[PDB]
């Protein structure tokens, strides 16, 4: 049984309504807006009175619904989650606030990063990675190892390793291997996942001007 960090989308909006404009060179792209080509289509929110309809069956239908999925997701977060970063992908960070030795230096966070799949023409679902960043804390900068042991020194550097690695649930909390690593690192995605869209159960249901998008918070499956 082979588990995938694609967590399916098992409902959306069969028909979504969308609105084109020539593209012009000022355009900034941003939510609820997407170019494809010479044009750009409105959707979502986006949407004033003049429209029409896109189905699934319809090449424009992905393009569009691949975009438009991230830009709903992201007015779901919850805290204390960020958004990060938001366009062709969504990443979502938040601090760990556990403690760990050097804590009061180096500042840790992890970050989600969202794409979309689409396969067999109407299938989507989210393709999922986890990162942890490692920060310094006094000036809220990305820090390497490196620099770590050049500013702080080796203990910090080999002690810091140990703790991401333990965030990351690739060794236990003690730092030491162990047998069921890839199950329980499974478990911490999907767990981050749901409490990024402050979902206590494992599928949730996001509303859209075109209607319910529904995710289910468990990874595919390949048995
Ligand atoms: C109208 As809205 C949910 O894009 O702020
Ligand atoms: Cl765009
Ligand atoms: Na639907």
């Amino acid at each position: 049984i082979l588990y995938i960090n694609i967590y399916p989308i098992v409902n959306y909006p069969e028909t979504i309504k969308v609105s084109a404009i020539p593209y012009y060179e000022e355009f900034l792209p941003g939510k609820w807006k997407k170019r494809i080509g010479d044009l750009i289509y409105l959707y979502g929110y986006g949407i004033e009175n003049e429209f029409d309809e896109i189905d699934n069956s319809n090449a424009l239908f992905g393009k569009i619904f691949r975009k438009y999925l991230l830009d709903i997701l992201s007015e779901n977060i919850a805290t204390p989650w960020q958004l990060k970063e938001l366009g062709s992908t969504l990443r979502l960070v938040k601090e760990i606030t556990e403690n760990y030795e050097f804590s009061n230096i180096i500042k840790l966070q992890y970050e989600l990063i969202i794409n979309v799949h689409h396969w067999q023409n109407t299938n989507f679902g989210i393709i999922v990675d986890l990162k942890i960043n490692i920060l310094d804390r006094e000036n809220n900068q990305r820090i390497s190892y490196t620099k770590i042991k050049d500013k702080y020194g080796e203990s910090v550097k080999k002690k810091i390793w140990v703790s991401v690695q333990a965030f990351h649930r690739h060794l236990t909390p003690e730092g030491k291997k162990y047998a069921t690593a890839m199950r329980d690192k499974f478990n911490l995605l999907t767990g981050l996942l749901k409490e990024a869209f402050g979902s206590s159960e494992d599928e949730k249901t996001f509303s859209t001007p075109d209607g319910e998008i529904k995710i289910v918070f468990k990874p595919l499956e390949i048995v």
